[PDB]
């Protein structure tokens, strides 16, 4: 466990260099504005559109992506994972230089070999956490060509404010596989069908879908907020003895040990690469499987019940 | 599917009636001063203790439970499910008069037969969900005076539960949906899912800190998006990779067997098995309850959260 804080970072390896934040999403605006706030020459390279325009109205200098990397000394690629492959080949790699940084916030395209950087460029990762009211961030290194890849990555995490709560060192493999697993097994995929199958149980049992919507979904924010502030022991403390007791004896009944075996099964396909190439080759086929799965989820009763409760009268 | 607000309570039944709220917890104090601020005669009924005169020093004239029930016409019991059965039989029921009104915020003791009220008394329920504005629940067990629904709905505004709406339900539905939500999704289901996800990453060799982030700490952002714009807002705000993993791995982790495990939990809540199991352990000194809560405190997840939250402002 190596944790670097603001006082741990001593030199300013980032000053004197120009920064190219590729893309202007929620994280692109967060990185780009946090650097100019600390007196850094930050540039933004994105395609023309509504986020191109928005970056202009926020006082930023927006350019095509092929010129922004020509201009800068550190390129932070914050584009969607599915489009980073071809944007790197047609707009970033032909305009690369020597001894300067190819940064990322997620190591999907790097760890899975989709983006192969040359030897004479530093390739690091800096992944902010939580608000992106400070949560420790992560950072890692794939290549060290300039001899200052560590101090460039750590001073960049300091520039975006990621070192205020401390940055934890990791690898491109560890950040990619733990991020992908949490989304699939717990946070997104795991919880959503956990809420769906609970909602379907109550509705099929003759209970009102509105009362079922509160008990399996809307009431979770309070439980999750308690866990976010004081951990799981805070939830067990704040909830009633009847609720805490039911947690203990019925939790393992729902999440049987076989569910844990399913989590290790999906983690295996994240490590070998079965998930990555499946998500990529479906993207090359117009996202047919992806879009069909997205649209079919809207046919669930729980989503319609939710919007009807939100459009109250 | 119908909802009642302040504009639907055309007639106030609580006018000129002394109301006793048995207990003085955070819920007992919220009811007691809400009705007093809206022009209602309220009196606290509680045993002598540090919270007895705590209610007296807050501007209430507080009597023992036996006398507070006698001089009142609407008796509201806001005490834990473990204690309601005893003080009702020993203090409430002997002093209960004809055409009175027995009130509750939860229907555990009524639906499971722990508290069996007389036939000549009104029994209703008002269950808030806020302590933002969310709709509340209400129901009527018995209607002796012929005004049990009028007294319940006007009491809903006395506490201030009308302005966001009140949805009708029964004691059976309010109790079973509340118990199932905690046992199958909210507390039992989610925390066991997070534990199995955390154990999977630590047993695979990943850092426990990054494992704590991606299965617990990042959930607050996801649940906040689901609280604001439903489940559709989650898939809309997360990346395509997280959205794609949601669809392809969610059903892998939560298999159809997980759903029928929740039907077993709901079955044990319907036939009263879970209730008397909880009462059996309470009458034995909560021996298995406190053994279970110490096991959970020994999980690696909790100590990792403590050392990770201490570095957060
Ligand atoms: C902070 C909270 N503690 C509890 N305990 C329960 O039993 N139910 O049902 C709840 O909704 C809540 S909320
Ligand atoms: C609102 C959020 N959308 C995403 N998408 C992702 O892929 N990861 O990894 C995240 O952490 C988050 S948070
Ligand atoms: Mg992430
Ligand atoms: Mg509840
Ligand atoms: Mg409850
Ligand atoms: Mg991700």
């Amino acid at each position: 466990t190596t944790v670097y804080y603001d006082q741990d970072v001593k030199t300013d390896a980032l000053q004197g260099k120009k920064i190219a934040v590729v893309g202007y999403g929620s994280q692109g605006h967060a990185h780009a504005q946090n650097l100019k706030d600390n007196g850094y020459d930050v540039v933004i390279g994105i395609r023309p559109g509504r986020s191109f325009d928005k970056a202009k109205e926020d006082g930023f200098d927006v350019f095509p992506v092929a010129e922004a990397v020509k201009q800068a000394d550190v390129i932070m690629v914050l584009l969607p994972d599915e489009i980073q492959g071809d944007v790197y080949k047609n707009e970033i790699e032909p305009n690369l230089e020597k001894h300067n940084a190819l940064a990322f916030a997620h190591g999907f395209n790097i760890h899975f070999g989709v983006i192969q950087p040359p030897a004479d460029v530093d390739v690091f990762l800096v992944a902010p956490k939580g608000p992106g009211s400070a949560v420790p961030s992560l950072f890692g290194i794939q290549q060290d060509a300039s001899g200052q890849a560590r101090n460039i990555a750590l001073s960049y995490a300091k520039g975006i404010g990621a070192t205020r709560a401390g940055v934890i060192e990791t690898t491109f493999k560890e950040e990619t596989e733990t991020d992908l697993f949490g989304e699939q097994a717990v946070l997104c995929g795991g919880v959503s069908k956990l809420i769906q199958s609970g909602f379907e149980t109550l509705v099929e049992a003759g209970y009102q879908p509105e009362l079922a919507y509160f008990e399996v979904l809307h009431e979770m924010k309070l439980i999750v907020d308690l866990m976010y502030e004081g951990g799981m022991e805070n939830v067990r403390y704040s909830i009633s003895n009847t609720a805490e007791f039911g947690d203990y004896v019925s939790g393992p009944r729902v999440i049987t040990p076989d569910v844990k075996e399913n989590m290790k099964a999906v983690l295996t396909d994240i490590q070998n690469g079965n998930f990555s190439n499946r998500f990529i080759e479906d993207n090359k086929n117009g996202f047919k499987e992806f879009y069909k799965l997205r649209e079919e989820q809207h046919g669930h009763q729980i989503e319609k019940v939710g919007r009807e409760l939100r459009e109250m009268m």
